[PDB]
């Protein structure tokens, strides 16, 4: 699906930033924007964008889809690419990032630095040119304005409760309730609602009891999707994700601190409280072995299989009438 | 006009913040929300904002002017007052200021630091939210979301071509042809376009030629504006501003020394190279006095002449259909 569709997505980049990087006086800016584009929305894996074109394929009857059909499908995917990337340039800078993507972040760059502010705000911007391109004329156009604005304003919203939760070791901050606020607005909103939300408008599907319907799949889907990812922060094998992680060092609130906190006695409470978001790699060491000690690599295994069942019945329940494999495809990347 | 109609503009906002104040397990991040808003979007002359609500009762018909239409009007203005209180908070982190209307830096609080570039996102996706609450009915919703939306990338794509020029006193950089270019995009567009832009819209006034012409007029005001801004920076009396300027410390492209330079002898161009950008008094008091010591009081006197007479044609001929006095309550409101 996405295997066979990827490469007319990153070939698109190219005309992506032709229109956006197009008035003699500008020109040195211009240039500017077309080094943030380059740097910033290429070398990940895409799938975001990549399902809002999938998610069209599959929704639109076959015969409305015409090349610039296609090509508006390739460009709002490229929008919620160039939304990804805003919210990365900008967290890099606010955790005082060093890497991303296998590369320096570009606030680190020699000669960026805090620029990296504006730099990410001519991200976000983008996306409106974009969609103003190619979309004016639509009668989706405003659906998908408000859409993205206010998926920006969920994940806005979720990195300031992020931020609140996790400066300093305060552990009574971190609740599950609190754990699953952040990742729906923080994550699950924008990566897994967003890009099939914007793929129903593009088709005409605009009824709220359908968004709210799909939303419902797919937020449940976002949730899991960061529960796994912070398992595999520390017990992926990091030549198989790519990632080596630095939860723990980080203080961040980590689904495995959530449910180790809920699972301790009160001596190992202290254990926690001395080792969590420490520098010291022997003191990270015996933060997994507590976790190892408390079975989260099984209690995660229980919960992963608890939560294909559940998106599966959310599936059956609310996926009409879309076709299942809107919501499938999207289950199998991550249940893998 | 605006003397007498700042006090239920201020009022008002404490109906803006109610609204975008009010999903138990969110609050804390709401509350910080509140915080943002009450510290940076209050405490400045509120010109633009107010900009707003006076252009809209020259514009409207007064028997179109409901207590909901006004609402909107307010509404609007502190909208733009938002778009101004997320581009400050970003820009005082980018330039490391100290201060900003008499306090400190919300980002140089205590526990804020860079956690402030999310603040700053979330200024401006207010400006969306109270959008959708209060005008999602109106005809002119759609025209007001893409006013903001390119109000904004005008002014990050002007603030790009500023930080371009101004990192290092590379005084090449400095030209007539690049200052303007600077002014128009970073700061004309929204401070004087949008305001009146949007008043007309809420009209119904929407034609591209109605905008283009007022577009002309205000862009040139606009120029005069900043360019009466960077003389008192350094020869207003700090008193009756309220700034005492930095400009000369901060190696800004600065109209004095874009003048200075198309009006220096070779010896002159050294010692400004010697004195421009230097914390120590004494290379920023032989800076005044070269500016001093070429009619720059003088220069800036016959500009502002100059100025006044072509401003007052461009109203002649570009007023129509529009009231003359929108413009002119401006023009008075510049050139006192
Ligand atoms: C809609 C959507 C949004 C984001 C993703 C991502 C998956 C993913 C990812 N998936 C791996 C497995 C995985 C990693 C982390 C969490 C998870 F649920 C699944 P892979 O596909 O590389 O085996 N790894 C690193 N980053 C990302 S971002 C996938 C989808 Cl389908
Ligand atoms: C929509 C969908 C969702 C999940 C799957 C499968 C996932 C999976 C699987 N996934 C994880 C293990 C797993 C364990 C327990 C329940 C569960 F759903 C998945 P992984 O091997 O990535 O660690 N392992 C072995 N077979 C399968 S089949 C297949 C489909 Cl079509
Ligand atoms: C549409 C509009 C947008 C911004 C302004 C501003 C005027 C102003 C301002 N004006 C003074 C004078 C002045 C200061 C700097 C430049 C200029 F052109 C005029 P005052 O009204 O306080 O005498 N001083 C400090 N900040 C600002 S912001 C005024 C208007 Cl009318
Ligand atoms: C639309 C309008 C624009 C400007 C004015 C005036 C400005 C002004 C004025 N302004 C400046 C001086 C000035 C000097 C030369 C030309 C010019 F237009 C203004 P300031 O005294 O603020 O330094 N000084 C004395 N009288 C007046 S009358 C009055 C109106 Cl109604």
């Amino acid at each position: 699906v996405y295997a066979q569709e990827k490469q007319d997505f990153v070939q698109h980049f190219s005309q992506i930033v032709r229109v956006l990087t197009e008035h003699p006086e500008i020109g040195d800016a211009i240039a500017r924007l077309k080094e943030v584009l380059e740097y910033n929305a290429i070398g990940g894996k895409y799938n975001r964008g990549l399902t809002v074109v999938v998610a069209f394929r599959e929704l639109v009857e076959p015969r409305k889809q015409d090349a610039d059909s296609l090509q508006r499908a390739w460009t709002v995917g490229w929008c919620v690419e160039l939304l990804q990337a805003f919210f990365l340039v900008a967290d890099d800078i606010m955790d005082s990032s060093l890497t991303r993507r296998g590369q320096i972040c570009w606030y680190q760059k020699p000669g960026v630095g805090l620029d990296a502010i504006n730099d990410a705000n001519l991200l976000e911007a983008c996306i409106y040119r974009l969609l103003k391109l190619y979309c004016r004329e639509q009668p989706y156009y405003l659906n998908l304005i408000e859409l993205f604005l206010q998926s920006s304003y969920q994940t806005e919203i979720g990195q300031t409760l992020d931020l609140l939760t996790a400066p300093n070791v305060d552990l009574v901050r971190f609740t599950e309730k609190r754990y699953k606020s952040i990742v729906k607005y923080k994550t699950a909103f924008y990566s897994f609602y967003l890009p099939i939300a914007a793929a129903m408008y593009m088709a005409g599907i605009d009824g709220e009891k359908e968004h709210a319907n799909a939303k419902k799949i797919l937020l449940e889907m976002g949730e899991f999707f960061q529960i796994q990812d912070d398992y595999l922060d520390l017990f992926g094998d990091p030549s198989v994700t790519g990632k080596i992680g630095t939860d723990i060092q980080d203080n961040k609130c980590s689904w495995l601190v959530v449910q180790c906190l809920q699972r301790a006695t009160p001596e190992q409470y202290q254990i926690l409280k001395e080792n969590y978001g420490q520098k010291e790699a022997e003191k990270v060491a015996r933060v997994k072995a507590l976790y190892e000690e408390l079975d989260l690599p099984a209690v995660f295994l229980q919960y992963e299989e608890d939560s294909y069942s559940h998106i599966m019945a959310l599936i059956e329940q609310y996926a009409a009438p879309l076709p299942p494999a809107v919501f499938l495809g999207l289950a199998r990347k991550i249940y893998k």
